[PDB]
């Protein structure tokens, strides 16, 4: 209620606002990486599977 | 009720009104700027509440 206190209040909100958040492009970039490595390992088995059934790969 | 008390009270208003009130413009520009900061961190986050239904950004 004083115009003190307003001021002081929009100073502590500009610190608050100015935090530095964590990068996260990278940190996407690293479930997007463990995707790429799952799916290629579950591709050798699949191979692996068909290699079963018939006695030669794919094509 | 004395013409000399009539003219010091004229006196004293004169003086008292002629106090320097704090500036305003600047003050109201702190709001202004503070509003313009919090907005922007809204819009961050309201982006990274999208790329979560989707896996892209608007547009």
């Amino acid at each position: 209620f004083t115009l003190i206190e307003l001021l002081i209040v929009v100073a502590i909100i500009g610190i608050l606002a100015a935090i530095a958040i964590p990068q996260f492009a990278a940190y996407r970039q690293k479930a997007f990486n463990s995707a790429a490595e799952s799916d290629l390992k579950n591709t050798k088995t699949n191979l692996e599977s068909y290699y079963s059934e018939h006695q030669f790969y794919p094509n």
